[PDB]
């Protein structure tokens, strides 16, 4: 028991540094940047202020030193006042409309909010609130249409007091749901805190991070939307969000080296950050490289990292964000 805790929360881990030439804190990000996603054109959406307001931020990564702006959410179908965004995902339709899907925790429950991005206006037009009995505790999603996605539930329970028991007992009842207007079903289950999720650029593989098991599961994804287990990779770190580079298919993964520091926050012992790159994920020996790692004297609690034209943007649960030369 105390032993399965020590191993799940990686309570002994310390971080060997892995430095990058020229990293700057992103001015204006001080209360989290837990998930982010960069469009083919170099615009980056970042969710923030996870639990100032909850906000969706925008950076144009083509700029020299991109400044962050807050997107204005418009519409009457959403109460912005309890907006508490977590994972996000984007979907670009055949006419090039950009949809942004955002996991929301307005109180103890979960929804997925769907927005249309209005580029000229720098605004997000709310379209729909999605909720469902198979989306009890949503952590992140990956969109495969305007209202179609796979979602991880990082717990089975909705009530925060039961969630906490569920996590501490190690039930491993976290699960993944495929959501679409006519067909919502469980596609995988039995995880110890499923969390990041993404898809290969050809749509044939789904990747799921299992935070407290320290694993990334690769599933074949089929024409009828079902998933079947294909590979599992293991790590000496808590894997959080997965980003996928569209040119190569590489995974870029934000990680928490030591789970004690990220789960029991202590300002005198803050969590560090760590970013992995994973290549040739189907091969017999996937290539895993630590691209960036530190103990938190600069960036605390890295959750996500993605690359665009030689630059690496790294977000955190509740702290800052870093933009680096690769
Ligand atoms: C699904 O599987 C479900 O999860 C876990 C193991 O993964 C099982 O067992 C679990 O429960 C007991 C409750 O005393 C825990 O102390 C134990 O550490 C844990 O592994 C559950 O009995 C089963 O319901
Ligand atoms: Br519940
Ligand atoms: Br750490
Ligand atoms: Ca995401
Ligand atoms: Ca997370």
């Amino acid at each position: 028991q105390k032993s399965s805790f020590q191993t799940r929360f990686n309570v002994h881990r310390e971080v060997t540094p892995v430095e990058l030439p020229n990293c700057n804190l992103v001015k204006g990000i001080d209360n989290g940047s837990e998930d982010l996603e960069i469009l083919p054109n170099g615009l980056a959406f970042i969710s923030s202020g996870l639990k100032k307001s909850g906000k969706i931020l925008l950076m144009d990564l083509n700029e020299k030193e991109p400044a962050v702006s807050e997107l204005e959410i418009i519409g009457n179908t959403l109460d912005i006042s309890s907006f508490n965004p977590w994972g996000i995902s984007t979907f670009i339709d055949d006419d090039n409309t950009v949809y942004l899907l955002v996991v929301n925790h307005p109180g103890s429950s979960s929804t997925v909010e769907v927005f249309k991005f209005q580029e000229e206006e720098k605004s997000l037009l709310h379209l729909k609130t999605i909720r469902h009995k198979l989306l009890p505790s949503v952590n992140d999603i990956v969109a495969v249409g305007p209202e179609h996605f796979y979602a991880t539930n990082d717990h089975y329970f909705i009530d925060p007091y039961l969630k906490s028991w569920e996590m501490h007992l190690g039930l491993a009842w976290s699960f993944v749901t495929y959501y679409s207007p006519n067909d919502v079903r469980v596609v995988a289950e039995g995880f110890d805190f499923a969390n990041g999720i993404n898809i290969s650029p050809d749509g044939k593989y789904v990747y799921i991070a299992e935070l407290l098991a320290h694993k990334i599961h690769v599933y074949e994804k089929h024409a009828n939307w079902t998933l079947t287990p294909l590979r599992v990779l293991s790590f000496d770190t808590l894997v959080d969000n997965i980003s996928v580079d569209p040119v190569t298919g590489d995974l870029w993964v934000g990680c928490h080296p030591n789970g004690m520091r990220i789960f029991f926050y202590d300002a005198e012992n803050p969590p560090g950050s760590e970013v992995l790159r994973i290549q040739d994920i189907l091969s017999e020996e996937p290539k895993v490289t630590v691209v960036y790692a530190e103990n938190g004297t600069v960036l605390q609690g890295s959750t996500v990292a993605a690359v665009y034209k030689g630059k690496l943007l790294i977000g955190t649960v509740f702290h800052k964000a870093l933009y680096c030369d690769l």
